[PDB]
Protein backbone atom coordinates (compact mmCIF):
# COMPACT_ATOMS: atom_id res chain seq x y z
CA UNK A 1 0.00 0.00 0.00
CA UNK A 2 1.57 3.82 -1.19
CA UNK A 3 2.32 6.11 1.71
CA UNK A 4 1.62 10.23 1.35
CA UNK A 5 5.69 10.19 0.15
CA UNK A 6 5.11 7.42 -2.52
CA UNK A 7 4.79 8.49 -6.60
CA UNK A 8 1.79 9.38 -8.03
CA UNK A 9 1.95 6.52 -10.54
CA UNK A 10 2.20 4.33 -7.53
CA UNK A 11 -0.91 5.33 -5.81
CA UNK A 12 -2.63 4.83 -9.54
CA UNK A 13 -1.14 1.32 -9.69
CA UNK A 14 -2.40 0.81 -6.75
CA UNK A 15 -6.12 2.36 -7.53
CA UNK A 16 -6.24 0.00 -10.65
CA UNK A 17 -5.79 -3.02 -9.19
CA UNK A 18 -8.32 -2.76 -6.66
CA UNK A 19 -10.86 -5.78 -6.51
CA UNK A 20 -14.16 -4.01 -7.22
CA UNK A 21 -16.33 -6.83 -8.53
CA UNK A 22 -18.00 -8.17 -5.37
CA UNK A 23 -18.71 -4.91 -2.87
CA UNK A 24 -21.80 -3.22 -2.26
CA UNK A 25 -23.25 -1.94 -4.91
CA UNK A 26 -24.53 1.80 -4.15
CA UNK A 27 -23.00 4.73 -2.53
CA UNK A 28 -23.46 3.91 1.35
CA UNK A 29 -19.77 3.08 1.43
CA UNK A 30 -17.90 5.57 -0.26
CA UNK A 31 -20.70 8.00 1.77
CA UNK A 32 -19.47 7.46 5.21
CA UNK A 33 -15.95 7.83 4.25
CA UNK A 34 -16.90 10.69 3.35
CA UNK A 35 -18.62 11.51 6.17
CA UNK A 36 -15.48 10.28 8.45
CA UNK A 37 -13.64 12.67 7.00
CA UNK A 38 -15.78 15.52 6.44
CA UNK A 39 -15.63 16.00 2.78
CA UNK A 40 -19.12 16.57 1.73
CA UNK A 41 -18.64 20.40 1.55
CA UNK A 42 -15.73 21.21 -0.57
CA UNK A 43 -17.31 24.55 -1.07
CA UNK A 44 -20.16 26.95 0.06
CA UNK A 45 -21.59 26.76 -3.45
CA UNK A 46 -21.63 23.67 -5.63
CA UNK A 47 -22.28 23.24 -9.32
CA UNK A 48 -22.91 18.99 -10.47
CA UNK A 49 -23.34 18.13 -14.58
CA UNK A 50 -24.12 15.49 -16.09
CA UNK A 51 -24.98 14.43 -19.02
CA UNK A 52 -24.44 11.85 -22.41
CA UNK A 53 -21.94 14.76 -24.28
CA UNK A 54 -20.99 18.22 -23.16
CA UNK A 55 -20.33 17.77 -19.30
CA UNK A 56 -16.55 18.96 -19.32
CA UNK A 57 -17.06 21.72 -21.87
CA UNK A 58 -20.14 23.10 -19.75
CA UNK A 59 -17.52 22.97 -16.70
CA UNK A 60 -15.07 24.82 -18.18
CA UNK A 61 -17.26 27.29 -19.46
CA UNK A 62 -18.80 27.93 -15.99
CA UNK A 63 -15.37 27.42 -14.44
CA UNK A 64 -13.83 30.39 -16.86
CA UNK A 65 -16.70 32.62 -16.10
CA UNK A 66 -16.37 32.53 -12.50
CA UNK A 67 -12.31 33.02 -12.43
CA UNK A 68 -13.47 35.97 -14.34
CA UNK A 69 -15.62 37.57 -11.80
CA UNK A 70 -12.29 36.97 -9.15
CA UNK A 71 -13.74 33.88 -7.27
CA UNK A 72 -11.87 30.75 -6.32
CA UNK A 73 -13.11 27.80 -8.06
CA UNK A 74 -12.45 24.17 -8.49
CA UNK A 75 -13.54 21.54 -11.08
CA UNK A 76 -13.58 17.67 -11.12
CA UNK A 77 -13.22 16.07 -14.53
CA UNK A 78 -12.91 12.40 -15.86
CA UNK A 79 -11.86 11.04 -18.12
CA UNK A 80 -8.14 12.31 -18.36
CA UNK A 81 -5.81 12.43 -21.45
CA UNK A 82 -2.05 12.11 -20.80
CA UNK A 83 -2.05 12.90 -16.94
CA UNK A 84 -4.07 11.65 -13.76
CA UNK A 85 -3.56 15.32 -12.67
CA UNK A 86 -5.60 16.55 -15.39
CA UNK A 87 -8.94 15.94 -13.07
CA UNK A 88 -8.79 18.53 -10.85
CA UNK A 89 -8.26 21.97 -11.68
CA UNK A 90 -7.99 24.75 -9.18
CA UNK A 91 -7.88 28.54 -10.44
CA UNK A 92 -8.02 26.83 -13.61
CA UNK A 93 -4.57 24.66 -13.06
CA UNK A 94 -3.57 21.19 -12.32
CA UNK A 95 -1.84 20.53 -8.99
CA UNK A 96 1.46 18.86 -8.11
CA UNK A 97 1.72 15.37 -7.90
CA UNK A 98 2.57 15.20 -4.45
CA UNK A 99 -0.60 17.13 -3.74
CA UNK A 100 -2.41 14.23 -4.90
CA UNK A 101 0.06 11.57 -3.17
CA UNK A 102 -0.72 13.46 0.05
CA UNK A 103 -4.64 13.98 -0.38
CA UNK A 104 -4.68 9.58 -1.34
CA UNK A 105 -3.00 9.16 1.73
CA UNK A 106 -5.74 10.71 4.04
CA UNK A 107 -8.50 9.24 1.87
CA UNK A 108 -6.63 5.55 2.21
CA UNK A 109 -6.23 5.97 6.37
CA UNK A 110 -9.44 7.22 6.52
CA UNK A 111 -11.58 4.61 4.93
CA UNK A 112 -10.41 2.07 7.63
CA UNK A 113 -11.69 -1.19 6.40
CA UNK A 114 -14.11 0.11 3.94
CA UNK A 115 -13.40 -1.07 -0.05
CA UNK A 116 -13.42 2.49 -2.52
CA UNK A 117 -13.47 1.77 -6.15
CA UNK A 118 -10.66 3.91 -8.33
CA UNK A 119 -13.12 6.79 -8.98
CA UNK A 120 -14.45 6.55 -5.43
CA UNK A 121 -11.09 6.70 -4.28
CA UNK A 122 -10.23 9.73 -6.86
CA UNK A 123 -13.78 11.57 -5.63
CA UNK A 124 -13.02 11.59 -2.17
CA UNK A 125 -9.13 12.93 -3.13
CA UNK A 126 -10.68 15.52 -4.89
CA UNK A 127 -12.62 16.61 -2.26
CA UNK A 128 -9.82 16.38 -0.40
CA UNK A 129 -8.09 18.60 -2.18
CA UNK A 130 -11.04 21.11 -2.94
CA UNK A 131 -11.78 21.19 0.89
CA UNK A 132 -8.05 21.94 1.68
CA UNK A 133 -8.01 25.05 -0.80
CA UNK A 134 -10.44 27.38 0.64
CA UNK A 135 -12.92 27.66 -2.43
CA UNK A 136 -16.02 29.92 -3.25
CA UNK A 137 -17.48 27.37 -6.05
CA UNK A 138 -16.97 23.41 -6.32
CA UNK A 139 -17.89 22.04 -9.88
CA UNK A 140 -17.98 18.08 -10.21
CA UNK A 141 -18.28 16.68 -13.20
CA UNK A 142 -20.30 13.27 -12.79
CA UNK A 143 -18.53 10.28 -13.72
CA UNK A 144 -21.09 7.90 -15.12
CA UNK A 145 -24.68 8.29 -15.23
CA UNK A 146 -25.91 10.27 -11.68
CA UNK A 147 -28.06 8.37 -9.08
CA UNK A 148 -25.16 6.03 -8.33
CA UNK A 149 -21.73 8.61 -9.08
CA UNK A 150 -19.53 9.16 -6.84
CA UNK A 151 -20.35 12.71 -7.01
CA UNK A 152 -23.48 12.39 -5.98
CA UNK A 153 -22.88 11.99 -2.43
CA UNK A 154 -22.29 16.02 -3.02
CA UNK A 155 -25.56 17.85 -2.24
CA UNK A 156 -25.57 20.39 -5.48
CA UNK A 157 -26.69 23.75 -5.23
CA UNK A 158 -27.26 23.55 -8.87
CA UNK A 159 -27.55 20.59 -10.76
CA UNK A 160 -27.81 20.34 -14.66
CA UNK A 161 -27.86 17.60 -17.66
CA UNK A 162 -26.23 18.72 -20.60
CA UNK A 163 -27.57 16.72 -22.99
CA UNK A 164 -29.16 13.11 -23.45
CA UNK A 165 -28.04 10.35 -26.26
CA UNK A 166 -27.16 6.60 -26.55
CA UNK A 167 -23.23 6.24 -25.63
CA UNK A 168 -22.97 2.30 -25.97
CA UNK A 169 -24.09 -0.49 -28.45
CA UNK A 170 -27.02 -1.88 -27.23
CA UNK A 171 -27.81 -2.60 -23.26
CA UNK A 172 -30.48 -4.06 -21.23
CA UNK A 173 -33.22 -1.13 -20.77
CA UNK A 174 -30.83 1.33 -22.39
CA UNK A 175 -33.51 3.81 -24.18
CA UNK A 176 -33.76 7.56 -23.54
CA UNK A 177 -35.90 7.28 -20.78
CA UNK A 178 -33.72 4.98 -18.55
CA UNK A 179 -30.86 7.16 -19.16
CA UNK A 180 -32.21 10.39 -18.17
CA UNK A 181 -34.26 8.69 -14.98
CA UNK A 182 -30.18 7.83 -13.99
CA UNK A 183 -28.68 11.20 -14.54
CA UNK A 184 -31.57 13.00 -13.17
CA UNK A 185 -30.73 11.31 -9.74
CA UNK A 186 -28.39 14.52 -8.85
CA UNK A 187 -31.15 16.67 -8.90
CA UNK A 188 -32.00 18.27 -5.24
CA UNK A 189 -35.65 18.64 -3.85
CA UNK A 190 -36.24 22.60 -3.65
CA UNK A 191 -33.11 23.02 -6.47
CA UNK A 192 -33.15 24.14 -9.90
CA UNK A 193 -32.28 21.34 -12.32
CA UNK A 194 -31.27 23.06 -15.63
CA UNK A 195 -31.87 20.97 -18.60
CA UNK A 196 -29.84 21.69 -21.67
CA UNK A 197 -31.51 18.63 -23.84
CA UNK A 198 -33.81 19.85 -26.08
CA UNK A 199 -35.11 16.68 -26.71
CA UNK A 200 -36.01 15.58 -23.19
CA UNK A 201 -37.13 12.28 -22.21
CA UNK A 202 -40.58 12.12 -20.07
CA UNK A 203 -38.13 10.47 -16.94
CA UNK A 204 -35.89 13.43 -16.28
CA UNK A 205 -39.60 15.36 -15.55
CA UNK A 206 -40.27 12.47 -13.37
CA UNK A 207 -37.90 12.83 -10.94
CA UNK A 208 -37.41 16.56 -10.68
CA UNK A 209 -41.30 16.08 -9.59
CA UNK A 210 -40.32 12.83 -7.56
CA UNK A 211 -37.81 14.97 -5.92
CA UNK A 212 -39.07 18.49 -5.90
CA UNK A 213 -36.55 20.07 -7.90
CA UNK A 214 -37.51 23.21 -10.14
CA UNK A 215 -36.63 21.81 -13.52
CA UNK A 216 -35.82 24.80 -16.12
CA UNK A 217 -35.37 23.29 -19.55
CA UNK A 218 -33.80 24.66 -22.16
CA UNK A 219 -36.55 26.18 -25.03
CA UNK A 220 -39.34 26.01 -22.01
CA UNK A 221 -37.62 28.08 -18.99
CA UNK A 222 -34.05 29.57 -21.03
CA UNK A 223 -33.03 29.49 -25.12
CA UNK A 224 -30.66 30.71 -27.11
CA UNK A 225 -29.30 31.54 -30.77
CA UNK A 226 -26.97 32.04 -33.60
CA UNK A 227 -21.99 39.64 -34.37
CA UNK A 228 -22.33 37.24 -31.92
CA UNK A 229 -24.87 34.81 -30.04
CA UNK A 230 -27.58 35.36 -27.80
CA UNK A 231 -29.22 33.72 -24.73
CA UNK A 232 -32.88 34.46 -22.77
CA UNK A 233 -34.60 33.47 -19.74
CA UNK A 234 -37.78 35.31 -19.79
CA UNK A 235 -37.36 38.81 -20.11
CA UNK A 236 -33.42 38.49 -19.53
CA UNK A 237 -31.44 39.01 -22.55
CA UNK A 238 -27.84 38.33 -22.84
CA UNK A 239 -27.17 39.91 -26.37
CA UNK A 240 -24.28 39.66 -28.69
CA UNK A 241 -22.30 37.58 -26.35
CA UNK A 242 -18.33 36.29 -27.43
CA UNK A 243 -19.02 32.70 -29.37
CA UNK A 244 -16.76 30.34 -27.26
CA UNK A 245 -14.74 28.02 -28.36
CA UNK A 246 -17.23 24.99 -26.72
CA UNK A 247 -20.29 24.01 -28.34
CA UNK A 248 -22.59 26.97 -27.79
CA UNK A 249 -25.76 24.62 -26.39
CA UNK A 250 -23.19 24.01 -23.51
CA UNK A 251 -22.09 27.82 -22.94
CA UNK A 252 -26.20 28.14 -22.89
CA UNK A 253 -26.28 25.21 -20.40
CA UNK A 254 -23.41 27.16 -18.29
CA UNK A 255 -25.31 30.34 -18.21
CA UNK A 256 -28.43 29.53 -16.99
CA UNK A 257 -26.73 26.91 -14.10
CA UNK A 258 -25.01 30.33 -13.21
CA UNK A 259 -28.90 32.43 -13.67
CA UNK A 260 -30.25 30.23 -11.23
CA UNK A 261 -27.52 29.73 -9.33
CA UNK A 262 -28.29 33.66 -8.11
CA UNK A 263 -24.62 34.12 -8.12
CA UNK A 264 -24.11 37.78 -8.59
CA UNK A 265 -22.03 38.70 -11.92
CA UNK A 266 -20.81 41.20 -14.24
CA UNK A 267 -21.59 41.64 -17.59
CA UNK A 268 -17.27 41.95 -18.44
CA UNK A 269 -16.93 38.33 -16.18
CA UNK A 270 -19.51 36.55 -18.51
CA UNK A 271 -18.46 37.81 -21.66
CA UNK A 272 -14.50 37.74 -20.67
CA UNK A 273 -15.42 33.81 -19.35
CA UNK A 274 -16.76 32.70 -23.16
CA UNK A 275 -13.84 34.20 -24.88
CA UNK A 276 -11.44 31.92 -22.46
CA UNK A 277 -13.47 28.99 -22.19
CA UNK A 278 -12.15 25.44 -24.13
CA UNK A 279 -10.86 22.45 -23.47
CA UNK A 280 -7.86 20.20 -24.73
CA UNK A 281 -9.44 17.67 -27.39
CA UNK A 282 -12.50 19.49 -27.42
CA UNK A 283 -12.33 20.85 -31.55
CA UNK A 284 -8.92 21.63 -31.12
CA UNK A 285 -7.08 23.16 -33.38
CA UNK A 286 -3.39 22.37 -33.34
CA UNK A 287 -2.15 23.35 -37.12
CA UNK A 288 -3.49 25.43 -40.22
CA UNK A 289 -3.17 25.10 -43.92
CA UNK A 290 -4.25 22.16 -43.07
CA UNK A 291 -6.39 22.60 -40.54
CA UNK A 292 -5.63 19.79 -37.62
CA UNK A 293 -8.02 19.22 -35.66
CA UNK A 294 -8.57 16.98 -32.52
CA UNK A 295 -12.17 16.07 -31.16
CA UNK A 296 -12.92 13.13 -28.53
CA UNK A 297 -16.40 12.80 -30.37
CA UNK A 298 -17.74 8.98 -30.03
CA UNK A 299 -20.57 8.54 -30.19
CA UNK A 300 -23.35 9.48 -33.20
CA UNK A 301 -24.91 12.51 -31.44
CA UNK A 302 -21.53 14.40 -31.00
CA UNK A 303 -20.46 12.80 -34.54
CA UNK A 304 -23.61 14.89 -35.76
CA UNK A 305 -21.94 18.09 -34.07
CA UNK A 306 -18.61 17.75 -35.10
CA UNK A 307 -19.84 16.92 -39.05
CA UNK A 308 -22.09 20.36 -38.22
CA UNK A 309 -18.96 22.16 -37.03
CA UNK A 310 -17.02 20.79 -39.81
CA UNK A 311 -19.15 22.29 -42.52
CA UNK A 312 -18.17 25.62 -41.32
CA UNK A 313 -14.67 25.43 -41.82
CA UNK A 314 -10.50 21.59 -50.19
CA UNK A 315 -11.24 17.68 -48.40
CA UNK A 316 -11.60 16.32 -44.46
CA UNK A 317 -9.30 13.71 -44.10
CA UNK A 318 -10.65 11.68 -40.72
CA UNK A 319 -7.98 9.69 -38.59
CA UNK A 320 -9.76 7.58 -36.54
CA UNK A 321 -9.81 5.18 -33.49
CA UNK A 322 -13.29 3.88 -31.51
CA UNK A 323 -13.88 1.47 -28.34
CA UNK A 324 -15.62 -1.65 -29.47
CA UNK A 325 -18.31 -1.25 -26.78
CA UNK A 326 -18.86 2.14 -28.72
CA UNK A 327 -22.09 2.48 -31.79
CA UNK A 328 -19.00 2.18 -34.50
CA UNK A 329 -21.95 2.12 -36.94
CA UNK A 330 -24.17 4.98 -35.97
CA UNK A 331 -21.02 7.08 -35.82
CA UNK A 332 -19.18 6.25 -38.84
CA UNK A 333 -22.12 6.44 -40.60
CA UNK A 334 -22.74 10.04 -39.24
CA UNK A 335 -19.14 11.30 -40.32
CA UNK A 336 -19.29 9.86 -43.34
CA UNK A 337 -21.41 12.62 -44.30
CA UNK A 338 -18.16 15.02 -44.60
CA UNK A 339 -15.28 12.58 -44.68
CA UNK A 340 -13.56 12.75 -47.83
CA UNK A 341 -10.78 10.28 -47.04
CA UNK A 342 -10.07 7.71 -43.98
CA UNK A 343 -7.62 6.83 -41.93
CA UNK A 344 -8.47 3.88 -39.67
CA UNK A 345 -6.15 2.90 -36.84
CA UNK A 346 -6.55 0.30 -34.29
CA UNK A 347 -6.70 1.39 -30.29
CA UNK A 348 -5.00 -1.25 -27.81
CA UNK A 349 -6.47 -3.20 -24.64
CA UNK A 350 -9.35 -5.49 -24.34
CA UNK A 351 -11.80 -3.00 -25.07
CA UNK A 352 -10.09 -1.15 -28.20
CA UNK A 353 -11.23 -1.82 -31.90
CA UNK A 354 -9.29 -3.03 -35.00
CA UNK A 355 -8.78 -1.29 -37.87
CA UNK A 356 -10.83 -3.65 -39.77
CA UNK A 357 -14.04 -3.36 -36.96
CA UNK A 358 -13.43 0.65 -38.57
CA UNK A 359 -12.96 -0.36 -42.33
CA UNK A 360 -15.87 -3.14 -42.54
CA UNK A 361 -18.17 0.31 -42.18
CA UNK A 362 -16.44 2.29 -44.83
CA UNK A 363 -16.89 2.08 -48.30
CA UNK A 364 -13.59 3.01 -48.89
CA UNK A 365 -10.83 3.63 -46.38
CA UNK A 366 -6.86 2.51 -45.38
CA UNK A 367 -6.02 0.92 -42.56
CA UNK A 368 -2.88 1.74 -40.26
CA UNK A 369 -0.71 -0.10 -37.69
CA UNK A 370 -1.82 2.26 -35.23
CA UNK A 371 -3.36 6.10 -34.64
CA UNK A 372 0.09 7.77 -35.12
CA UNK A 373 1.14 6.07 -37.87
CA UNK A 374 -2.47 7.01 -39.83
CA UNK A 375 -2.42 10.25 -38.65
CA UNK A 376 0.98 11.00 -40.07
CA UNK A 377 0.08 9.85 -43.20
CA UNK A 378 -2.91 12.05 -43.30
CA UNK A 379 -0.64 14.93 -42.00
CA UNK A 380 1.41 14.26 -45.10
CA UNK A 381 -1.48 13.81 -47.68
CA UNK A 382 -2.79 17.03 -47.15
CA UNK A 383 -2.84 20.09 -49.28
CA UNK A 384 -2.94 23.37 -47.62
CA UNK A 385 -6.70 23.88 -48.00
CA UNK A 386 -7.12 20.21 -46.52
CA UNK A 387 -8.73 19.90 -42.89
CA UNK A 388 -7.62 16.89 -41.17
CA UNK A 389 -9.75 15.40 -38.27
CA UNK A 390 -8.40 12.97 -35.89
CA UNK A 391 -11.05 11.71 -33.82
CA UNK A 392 -13.79 8.58 -32.61
CA UNK A 393 -12.19 8.01 -28.60
CA UNK A 394 -10.46 10.34 -26.12
CA UNK A 395 -7.82 7.52 -27.10
CA UNK A 396 -7.37 8.19 -30.67
CA UNK A 397 -6.86 12.39 -29.81
CA UNK A 398 -4.61 11.70 -26.94
CA UNK A 399 -1.83 9.01 -28.75
CA UNK A 400 -1.92 12.24 -31.25
CA UNK A 401 -1.30 14.54 -28.38
CA UNK A 402 1.30 12.24 -26.99
CA UNK A 403 3.28 12.39 -30.10
CA UNK A 404 2.99 15.89 -30.70
CA UNK A 405 4.38 16.47 -26.75
CA UNK A 406 1.08 18.83 -26.78
N1 LIG B 1 -24.03 19.52 -26.61
C1 LIG B 1 -23.38 18.63 -27.38
N2 LIG B 1 -23.97 18.04 -28.44
C2 LIG B 1 -23.31 17.13 -29.20
N3 LIG B 1 -22.02 16.76 -28.98
C3 LIG B 1 -21.33 17.35 -27.96
C4 LIG B 1 -21.97 18.31 -27.06
N4 LIG B 1 -21.06 18.68 -26.14
C5 LIG B 1 -19.91 17.99 -26.41
N5 LIG B 1 -20.08 17.23 -27.52
C6 LIG B 1 -19.14 16.28 -28.11
O1 LIG B 1 -18.63 15.44 -27.08
C7 LIG B 1 -17.20 15.52 -26.97
C8 LIG B 1 -16.77 15.65 -25.51
O2 LIG B 1 -17.23 16.94 -25.00
P1 LIG B 1 -17.19 17.17 -23.41
O3 LIG B 1 -17.70 18.57 -23.24
O4 LIG B 1 -15.81 16.77 -22.98
O5 LIG B 1 -18.28 16.08 -22.94
P2 LIG B 1 -18.33 14.97 -21.79
O6 LIG B 1 -17.52 15.46 -20.66
O7 LIG B 1 -19.81 14.78 -21.52
O8 LIG B 1 -17.70 13.76 -22.49
C9 LIG B 1 -16.85 16.77 -27.75
O9 LIG B 1 -15.50 16.78 -28.26
C10 LIG B 1 -17.89 16.80 -28.80
O10 LIG B 1 -17.51 15.73 -29.75
MG1 LIG C 1 -15.99 14.58 -19.61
Amino acid sequence: TPQATSPLAAWLCYLEHLHSQPIELGLERVKQVAERLDLLKPAPKIFTVAGTNGKGTTCCTLEAILLAAGLRVGVYSSPHLLRYTERVRIQGQELSEAEHSHSFAQIEAGRGDISLTYFEFGTLSALQLFKQAKLDVVILEVGLGGRLDATNIVDSDVAAITSIALDHTDWLGYDRESIGREKAGVFRGGKPAVVGEPDMPQSIADVAAELGAQLYRRDVAWKFSQNGWHWQCGERQLTGLPVPNVPLANAATALAVLHYSELPLSDEAIRQGLQAASLPGRFQVVSEQPLLILDVAHNPHAARYLVNRLAQVGKVRAVVGMLSDKDIAGTLACLSERVDEWYCAPLEGPRGASAGQLAEHLVSARQFSDVETAWRQAMQDADTQDVVIVCGSFHTVAHVMAALHL
